[PDB]
């Protein structure tokens, strides 16, 4: 890609291909505790993971992402804020150079370690390319890391990605059950945003929970050793890779919990 992370292909650039990047509903944003109020008419989140059918495991250059088989109802998410129901089809990460930043989402102006995305599609346009030109197309279930005990569910991952280092590398990855990603609370808030990396669609319900994960310190110092670059490149160590919070505009954030 030509968009990137560091000093001169980064955020700051991509409005240039990518004129959305001044939009009025972008991603991400702070979640400021004192504005994003309760909202009684909210509906508890469904997660139905059970049969979720991984796929890849590939390092795209700007993250690494898990893919699933979104061609059934096998993985999806529904309730919450949503009306319908949305296909999940991948899952990546965001992370920083150093534990004390790394989120997209930052909480009272506080960054976490990392940013776990769950990428899902609304049903009812068909498919990826349709639901993606819809402001309701896609949502996207947000979930930050901490560093503390290890998270066993996400080891499979750490365990693997030695082998995708660089740029373009993937690996099998089946049999891989993302429900060992999830805290045990699904309080979230909710607010309508976009992807937040290009294109940078605003066409995602953004569900946000608000109980971190916890990972070791050792699970993700894996993340830091991945690499921006493709083999025989340059290197360029993949940390860093995220989005700062954006204006909220004329937005509003809403909990699903006092
Ligand atoms: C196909 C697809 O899921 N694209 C995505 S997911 C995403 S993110 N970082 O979850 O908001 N950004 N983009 C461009
Ligand atoms: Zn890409
Ligand atoms: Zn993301």
């Amino acid at each position: 890609h030509h968009w990137g992370y560091g000093k001169h292909n980064g955020p700051e650039h991509w409005h240039k291909d990518f004129p959305i990047a001044k939009g009025e509903r972008q991603s991400p944003v702070d979640i400021d505790t004192h504005t994003a109020k309760y909202d009684p008419s909210l509906k508890p989140l469904s997660v139905s993971y059970d049969q979720a059918t991984s796929l890849r495991i590939l390092n795209n250059g700007h993250s690494f992402q898990v893919t699933f088989d979104d061609s059934q109802d096998k993985a999806v998410l529904k309730g919450g804020p949503l009306d319908g129901t949305y296909r999940l089809i991948q899952f990546h990460f965001h992370w920083g150079s150093l534990d004390g930043q790394g989120s997209e989402h930052t909480v009272d102006k506080k960054k976490y370690a990392a940013e776990l995305h769950l990428v899902h599609w609304n049903t009812k346009y068909g498919d990826l390319g349709k639901a993606v030109q819809q402001p309701d197309g896609l949502a996207v279930l947000g979930i930050f890391l901490k560093v503390g005990s290890a998270k066993p569910g996400l080891q499979k991952v750490v365990d693997v990605l030695d082998s995708i280092k660089t740029e373009g590398k993937s690996a099998d990855f089946t049999n891989f059950d993302p429900r060992g990603l999830l805290p045990e609370s699904l309080d979230y808030w909710t607010y309508p945003g976009s992807l937040t990396t290009p294109p940078l669609l605003e066409c995602v319900t953004w569900i946000v929970l608000k109980e971190p994960i916890s990972v070791s310190s050792e699970q993700v110092l894996k993340f830091r050793k991945l690499n921006f670059n493709g083999e025989g490149e340059p290197e360029e160590l993949m940390v860093d890779n995220w989005r700062p919070a954006q204006p909220l505009k004329n937005r509003q954030i809403k909990a699903s919990f006092k």
